[PDB]
């Protein structure tokens, strides 16, 4: 079962964010359209890991996190009115952010 993230109460949103499009983004470091994480404190778009099998990403999320400490990231097309797909680079997992509308609403993403 996922857990309540220990970061999502209290998460760091920066003031002047972007609005985040509901379709059509890119990884901001590479051609990736797949396998993207809008990060909830800055709004960065950027691709998911590479696996050790040769899959998923070019690691650019996770480049970020390491020079930001920003731990919540969404995956962006898992968003629906019933919750999305929400990591935790900190607990390195699949976490429960139960302040994800406020989150998303931070860059005008209406879940609903
Ligand atoms: O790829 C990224 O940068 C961010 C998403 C991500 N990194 N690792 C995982 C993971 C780890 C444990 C369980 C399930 C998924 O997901
Ligand atoms: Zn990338």
């Amino acid at each position: 079962v996922r857990q309540v993230s220990k970061h999502a109460f209290s998460l760091k949103q920066l003031d002047n964010p972007a609005r985040i499009p509901p379709c059509g983004w890119k990884c901001s470091k590479c051609d990736m359209r797949e396998n993207l994480w809008l990060n909830l404190t800055d709004g960065s778009i950027l691709c998911g890991r590479r696996y050790f099998d040769g899959s998923g990403g070019n690691n650019h999320a996770v480049e970020h996190y390491r020079e930001t400490g920003y731990p919540l990231a969404v995956k962006l097309g898992t968003i629906t009115p019933d919750g999305a797909d929400v990591y935790s680079y900190d607990e390195d997992d699949m976490v429960l952010d139960p302040s994800l509308a406020e989150h998303l609403s931070h860059f005008g993403i209406d879940m609903l």
